């Protein structure tokens, strides 16, 4: 009945939109005026799938971040092969992979049940790497990612710390049609204003229609909805002015929860700006602002994937892409939403309720 | 009128370019001893037909030499190739080729718009301007550019490129294509290789009964098979016996091939053939010196059509060729949804030829020591 393997999945998902807000917190504030794009599902599909190689120490800090100490390791894993085997799409409506990859020197001796466990439950390969050239090193890495990734991921890495001889590659890629299409020639380019004075020209969408719209008079902040074809549905969070860093400071999944009450189905004049986001992190600092840094340290803990004590992630590397277009399947006095100003993306599914997706921008055709 | 006369220039160019693969094949197999060689004769001679358009005079004149590009107008020369490259670029679910030449100049330099067009239009072949003056930056423009246009098939295409460079040739060609009748990817065992005599390796290795044109050839001691592809394309599979594929390197030529065909039938066929990701990338000017073809890689003032420059020169080119052998083809056309079946295990060293059936044309030239190694 999958009916374990897909309670799993809901409940990490659950957990997961908790990381994805202290993730955005902590990133827009070490990175301020800056876009922030990322898909804090992928992330956490990389660090349950090292699970399967840590012990003790590493172990208990990465389930402690992350919040996987709630249910057993069986669960765990299971939960998450249900959640990238439903996602993992290649359809007209909706084209989505997660992809893990974990790079390990060739003179190590990767331990096999780590290897098949990595490849049945994370669809995770372990591609020995001749780390001891690290010129030669960053080729095999990049051009393993580029031809995943059918050319999309290309130059993934343009840096390996002296000493790497393990680094992973959490990469994720998103494009859906919508429930309703837009219209190609109304399509205009209008101005994003970055600031209450600095404007830039980037082609803005525009439909009308019936969507579930509000406004949050806590946070200051109109609630709009506009769902995809594919059970999925974009979440703009249009802050008003001067109140951007007030709702960044007050997310939280209570609020998720709670904005959903301020919602109804009403006639819009939605104007929204297309959108090509690519967001890279160093995972190394990225979950340093959650408390995750062992995984990254030598303490002996990863000796299931690798029989060696001083085995550690050198490197870690996240990268969420998404393309937003007009492209989908095809009463009252109409409202006026506008999404003009530094606004939040949220792409969740409804089923196995998810945060693919969780942007911050502030220039939409910036980079 | 109906092309005739584009078709027949094509033909004429390719059949010349099946002497070029073989001169190339011997050489760098002499150099490269005990490794695979793959690679495209004809893509390179797409790349340097190309350059004709804007060289002159010397390096005009030894490229048509060293080519064979004297026998026909110039004006034939590349309306052949413009038909070659139209034809082969498919971007089907049966069939995905594409020949790329891409010309990356100094943004101080000034390409002419008759070259940059005739280029475009007869050889698909682009001129993006570069910063050479910094050239980690140029190196990974360049390379970034052919991983986008290849959609990751043709990887960090350069390398290194050496101090004063002002212009570089990068051809590069790739190769997906499914079989007319799809291999089972269940019965794909690790067989062995024997890369020497009592020396093996585990490798994967497809297998399929089936009808194929098999024969063997009793004077070079050689197997030859044909598995052919959906859209018009055959897998030529030379197997020496053992020890004698260096017999074979030396001599062989289209008249082998021609006499290969003679021997050849439709019989059932139980094939073991492993799979392959090829890859060979090669200097062409070092590749090149193989023909007595080296003026366009130095200074003389030959090359002003492309930029006006004194000292402009091709101060690098290479060549990349992709090729992915796997089970993939089409569905539903053997048995239900004859004779003795013979046995051929493709299980030493071995060539392999992609040959094109409607211009007859080598499309890639590989000598496989080893189908995992390299």
């Amino acid at each position: 009945q999958g009916w374990k393997q897909r309670m799993a999945a809901k409940e990490l998902a659950r957990q997961n939109m908790d990381l994805g807000f202290k993730l955005l917190k902590k990133l827009a504030f070490y990175n301020p005026g800056r876009n922030i794009f990322l898909s804090p599902l992928s992330i956490s599909t990389a660090f349950s799938m090292l699970c399967l190689g840590a012990q003790d120490s590493t172990l208990d800090e990465i389930k402690q971040g992350f919040n996987f100490r709630k249910m057993p390791e069986k669960d765990l894993h299971e939960g998450f092969h249900y959640i990238i085997h439903e996602l993992t799409q290649k359809t007209q409506d909706l084209k989505l992979s997660i992809g893990n990859t974990l790079f390990i020197d060739q003179r190590l001796q990767p331990q096999r049940k780590f290897l098949e466990d990595a490849k049945n439950f994370y669809s995770a390969e372990t591609i020995l790497t001749n780390f001891q050239n690290l010129e030669m090193a960053q080729k095999q890495i990049n051009d393993f990612i580029s031809q995943k990734t059918h050319g999309k991921i290309n130059n993934l890495i343009e840096n390996i710390d002296p000493g790497t001889v393990m680094l992973l590659a959490n990469y994720i890629f998103f494009r859906a049609r919508w429930k309703h299409e837009f219209d190609p020639n109304v399509t205009k380019e209008e101005d994003f204003f970055l600031e209450k004075n600095s404007s830039v020209k980037v082609p803005m969408m525009f439909r009308s229609g019936i969507y579930q719209v509000g406004y949050d008079d806590k946070l200051s902040c109109t609630i709009l909805e506009i769902p995809y074809q594919k059970n999925i549905t974009a979440i703009f969070i249009l802050p008003d002015e001067g109140k951007l860093k007030h709702l960044e400071k007050g997310l939280q999944v209570d609020t998720f929860s709670r904005w959903k009450t301020l919602l109804s189905r009403r006639v819009v004049d939605v104007s929204v700006p297309r959108l090509h986001m690519t967001g890279t992190f160093d995972l190394k600092k990225t979950l340093s602002y959650i408390g995750v840094s062992k995984i990254f340290e030598e303490h002996g803990d990863l000796t299931k994937i690798a029989p060696h004590r001083s085995l550690k992630v050198g490197e870690a590397v996240h990268k969420a892409e998404l393309k937003m277009d007009e492209r989908g399947t095809e009463m009252e006095t109409p409202l006026v939403v506008k999404i003009d100003k530094p606004y939040l993306l949220l792409i969740y599914s409804e089923k196995i309720p998810s945060v693919l997706f969780l942007g911050k921008i502030v220039n939409p055709i910036g980079k």
